[PDB]
């Protein structure tokens, strides 16, 4: 399959537009908006969503420019999105740097989440499709629905598998899924072309997702300190004996734990529970590649397996 | 003390009140979501009062212009969720467990309302619905970031106080009374005066309630420069408008909270305010002139009269 | 802003919403008439703020008592509609063309109302239900009409102050949780337990309600005699005490609201009065022992912390 | 057949026993509610809703005292809507005799209307019947529609004869529909009776409105009028007259002016046959009456039922 390198110089071209686009959409006649859009999109994002857009379009063969306009609609309601996620959790450090609510106060940091969802909105009534409307209302309102989801699981150590996976599909993978989908809209394919990409790009987010918090078992347990629990940590809890569930139903319900998580990592050991995620990580990456069977060949077609064979490469 | 305050505000509300049920009834409707956790709290932020301005516009002037459909009440809908998501997304505090968990769901159930309003405004298949509430809700935004700035700035402008006006509060009530028009398609012309006539309402309903938080709210506390307070710093003594700004810049208002409040006497700041704001009524009556009579223009003159009521 | 209350508070809202949203329901359908003009103005005056506390309290109760039916539904909205009517009816003025058609309209919408009450009543297919409302509802017409004799006499005591309260005001929240325990068929002891929260938390209510009155003042131009404006009074220097006398004999008391304001602090009436909320919201704290343990319970107990967290 | 004299002498043991009741049941703790009750139930009622309630139990042979009770209950409701009537119309006399709104204030009127109206419940749940107060609170209901259905109407001369009589059946015809079916409930009648003694009741209290509305135009005169309250005399002369005297009606419905000379509204009362249409409107209700009385069985008490309905269009006819 095709490395990181190359995917990333087939999609430059495109990338460097979008970049461009992104840093000039944040513009205002509001100074404070200006500020902190420019430190929010300029703190160095892996651009993952807009890479996903751009291959995608290409490998449906566009015809126009448009895919940079919505490359830049998705990182804008993903940038919304993390803007308003930091002030809820209180976050502190993002990218190995403050976050912008530590910088310019929590008030600004969800003001200005609203300023750039808003705009992307502006830029899709450019496109002209009431369709693509249609299909990002529904994503971004299923997002803010999984961000809920999350907050009633915080610290909940009865959360069940199928609740974590909801958390995933709504918080993550939709957003991927409307990428991908909105490519093959812009590009006038047919049903099934579309059901193609869609569901590419919801099973790509959801393994991205998977490998994420397995990794944070291999700071270590930032999802245990904000009072997450992840697949991990519940498969162990499930799976361990009395003992070891009881010290993570504790580590679940308080936050506390992290600076020693010597007793819960040899449950998972044990128990198998980063086997067990990495396997569902490893599925969701297979069901992402085989959803691209119908898509045309091309080498845009391979950095898009290519994608999904680097999001689960530390777990294969 | 309700059926009591006004004749005209009783016509008002009983011509309006089929179409306010049926509002009331999309918004129960269109509040609901899969999520335990947001039916419990969107429940009470939506059916609560504070709710009925912006709808009973929206739905005054879509009969006005003799509206034949029921979109006014889905557009009514949007107008009250893009204001309550607003609303929840400014009460959020920089840096207990109770102001935490409002943070958290000030800006989820923000983000739930002002979401689920654009998949309303979708329903309505018109891009230039899109076009309008995009721009509309952009500005708002801006208008509110604004206000944060101007926060604690003593040399916040006249203009600038009124940017933030037209831009966080007037916008709306003017978005909401132009798609009534678009809803309705009218003329250009008569889009305009509504679109007017949204504005001015709007403005004259925000400087009523600057001028009321002092005729006390937390304005001063805050250190918000609002016009009866800028006004008294402009128009004040050397000491008078050294206190102001210190009050301003600081949030010490309330400790020379007499003196501040004589100087905006002495200077005729709440007069001036009063003034504006009565100009804006009349701005927004005199913007309907192209509109052809009816009980509800007589309502939307009504609501003009009936915002600046404490002031007049 | 109502997420950052209490995290009490939060709890409890999120607990009840299920129940507050079928009586919310309940309520719209069981208001609508054959008559145009109730519809019109009915709408408004049923879905205003403080509807809310005595559903609130009738649900909650009823879960604590692990009820298995709907009843609770049904209860909550009479008891809504109940003091919906008697406050329309406390708005009645003695003599203004608004206020001659306020009057006709509170009078006309609150015998609507009463008259649906009782009707709602019969559904519950219950004699113990009548006969417990119908001495509930006439313990308050009594409670109104004592309220009315205490109006500009100052030698108001402290005795008939309170008589008011539990007549006027508890009574209501008594039948409430009482009527809750009938519905639930529990024993004497748990109807009396019951019936005694419901008591006590209505007057911390009330206490506190006056208290709120004067830390804002619409009682003082009345000439209402309350325990805060009472205990200043009798705790007074002799101009003072002179004054209160007046302010209450003729509701005068606006051109000498410094003074009188100052007596409250000065002879720490308020705080007096804080002290009896706190005694009642323990005392309704207290009276829940007997009850099984639960969410439902713990939220009741909420209610009467929060009752008093402002004077707290 | 049997006259005023009669009927009231028949009824005369169970009145003082009403009578006695109405008084001593408006007893309460608070000192203005007993005076407020005793200046209202003393100021010389006709007491014809309890009448028609007894001497509708006795027709149907009652075996109880439940009727004294009932007939009380009915007159303490009647009495709650005449305290809430007067202050909605700001009346200042009524039995020749200052109102109790006026001696006691607004407030006061409305508040001991409530106590009423609660203590009429209390003395319903005494006679262990949910059905009874079933029956009273959808009565009870309809009436205080009834009071906003009127309250539309004022001033409005476009109101029409149906939303007339909607107004009469629902404020006046139905408290008396109601006491006399629940003299057939309290007695165990079959359900033609009560439908029998229902309609006897509901035709009763319409021919005596309709008479009082006829009468507000003959011989204080022209009361309707000055409270904006049209009624079937003055509507129907108002369709059936001229131009200028439909237009001088319709002025005085919308403005409430002319009570102190009322001349030109008469004379186009006299030419279009108005009180005349209006009388046979009353016969016929009368006739109804009686008509539905049919079934019953006979008896003194029954002549009297019959003789109120005589009595009710006497004026008239």
């Amino acid at each position: 399959s095709m490395d990181l390198d190359h995917i990333l110089s087939l999609a430059e071209p495109d990338m460097l537009a979008v970049n461009q686009l992104i840093q000039k959409q944040v513009n205002s006649d509001v100074s404070l908006i200006n500020q902190l859009g420019f430190y929010i999109v300029n703190s160095g994002g892996k651009r993952l969503r807009p890479l996903l857009t751009v291959l995608a379009a290409r490998a449906l063969n566009i015809q126009t420019e448009q895919h940079h306009t919505l490359a830049a609609i998705i990182e804008f309601i993903h940038t919304a999105t993390l803007l308003h996620d930091d002030v809820v959790d209180e976050s502190t450090m993002r990218r190995g740097r403050e976050t912008a609510n530590e910088v310019f106060g929590n008030q600004a940091s969800v003001l200005v989440g609203d300023f750039l969802y808003t705009r992307s909105f502006q830029m899709m009534v450019t496109l002209d499709s009431m369709r693509v409307m249609q299909i990002l209302s529904d994503a971004t309102n299923v997002i803010a629905e999984g961000e809920v989801l999350q907050l009633m699981n915080c610290n909940d150590p009865d959360t069940t598998e199928e609740s974590y996976m909801e958390v995933i599909y709504s918080k993550t993978a939709r957003l991927f899924e409307a990428a991908t989908l909105l490519a093959g809209v812009l590009t006038k394919q047919s049903e099934a072309i579309e059901n193609a990409m869609q569901d590419y790009g919801k099973y790509l987010g959801t393994a991205f997702q998977l490998v994420d918090d397995i990794m944070d078992y291999a700071n270590m347990g930032d999802d245990l300190a904000e009072g997450k629990p992840t697949l991990p940590l519940l498969y162990a809890m499930w799976h361990g004996n009395e003992q070891q569930t009881a010290i993570i139903r504790e580590a679940i319900e308080t936050g506390n734990g992290m600076d020693n998580l010597t007793p819960i990592l040899e449950t998972m050991e044990q128990t198998g529970a980063l086997t067990y995620t990495k396997q569902q990580a490893l599925k969701a990456s297979q069901q992402a590649i085989d959803a691209l069977s119908p898509i045309e060949e091309s080498v845009y077609k391979e950095a898009l397996i290519g994608l999904a064979h680097i999001s689960v490469e530390r777990v294969a």
